[PDB]
């Protein structure tokens, strides 16, 4: 199964998915950097704004929803979500699964107000899910109907005339209309995590990070590449780029000519150019330009650790290989 994706400024990937029954639609984000699947709640106090702007699962209209009620907490690097467990028929594309979710009751304004989708579906391992719940991957692979234990992900550029699909996600496989040439594939360090390891960073011509090694997480729910506070210091310095609150900047007519960056994965140099990384708006010498690279510390036990988000996989085609622990690249088409 494949399901469209809608593409909001590059910086949001999200598809859609029917809970209850009748079906409830939500918009969410399959993030391979957590394990839950959460839905705002109708339980969610109104005086969190973030839920008067977004779809509410309403339990009280489903004939197929199942109690549960266990509190939890799903932290993310950007943002936090409360709320309490239920079960419910989940409609991914064509697969329909029983699974467990989290209704949540406490969205807070700043990111949430600022997110185009409602929830997010975990694609992480049940290693990593909190409240040992089981993973919605685990439980459709469960089905034995998937034609191979893989899912893939293509994240396409942002779109002024929608027409374009903004990228696509498929259970199952990959879809060879959406890259070119070989996979080349990385064996994950550990099975828990979408996590791997990362040879090296350079900045043109010179390998000036991420030497002797260090961790790459594959997370198709992040907006960006990040990499530690240390080592993104380090970067911006070489391209020049002006460290903000929450983002780099450059002065836009020096957009064009940053240098390559490149990531050493598996054997092989995963190169981005400046117009991959830079969200080019302006040639203007009057006006800052974002980097779609950031600083973000994730800690232990997944960090320190670098991480690959859309702005990598708008160019690699990905694909996550559950039955063989690996994860492979492909040149987007
Ligand atoms: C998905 C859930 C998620 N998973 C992981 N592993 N990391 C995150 N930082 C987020 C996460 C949380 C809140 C967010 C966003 C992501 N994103 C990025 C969406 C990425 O889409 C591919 C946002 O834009 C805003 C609204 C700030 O709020
Ligand atoms: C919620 O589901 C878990 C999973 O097995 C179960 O152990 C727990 O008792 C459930 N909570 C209740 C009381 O429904």
């Amino acid at each position: 199964s494949s399901v469209i994706l809608t593409n909001y400024m590059d910086t949001q990937y999200y598809g859609e998915i029917g809970i209850g029954t009748p079906p409830q639609t939500f918009k969410v984000v399959f993030d391979t950097g957590s394990s839950n699947v959460w839905v705002p709640s109708s339980k969610c106090s109104r005086l969190y704004t973030a839920c008067v702007y977004h779809k509410l699962f309403d339990a009280s209209d489903s004939s197929s929803y199942k109690h549960n009620g266990t509190e939890l907490t799903l932290r993310y690097s950007t943002g936090t979500v409360s709320g309490f467990l239920s079960q419910d028929i989940i409609t991914v594309g064509g697969i329909t699964v029983t699974q467990m979710f989290g209704e949540v009751t406490e969205m807070p304004a700043l990111p949430f107000m600022l997110a185009e989708f409602d929830g997010v579906v975990g694609m992480g391992f049940i290693e990593q899910a909190i409240g040992r719940v089981t993973p919605i991957f685990d439980n459709i692979i469960s089905q034995g109907v998937l034609k191979e234990d893989v899912f893939s992900f293509y994240y396409n550029r942002d779109s002024e005339n929608s027409q374009s699909l903004g990228g696509q996600i498929v259970l199952g496989g990959s879809d060879p209309q959406h890259y070119e040439g070989n996979f080349h594939y990385i064996n994950l360090i550990k099975t828990g995590v979408w996590q791997i390891q990362m040879k090296g960073v350079s900045v043109g011509s010179s390998t000036l990070l991420c030497e002797d090694g260090c961790l790459a997480l594959v997370d198709t729910g992040a907006s960006y590449i990040s990499g530690s506070t240390s080592s993104i210091e380090k970067l911006m310095e070489a391209l020049g780029a002006k460290k903000r609150l929450f983002d780099y900047v450059v002065k836009c007519n020096e957009g064009p000519t940053l240098p390559d960056i490149s990531f050493h994965l598996g054997g092989k140099e995963y190169t981005l150019t400046s117009a991959d990384y830079v969200f080019q708006e302006s040639y203007s010498s009057k006006k800052l330009c974002t980097l779609a690279i950031h600083a973000m510390d994730i800690p232990p036990p997944t960090g320190p650790t670098w991480a690959l988000g859309a702005t990598f996989i708008r160019k690699f085609y990905t694909e996550f290989d559950r039955r063989n622990n690996r994860i492979g690249f492909a040149l987007a088409r």
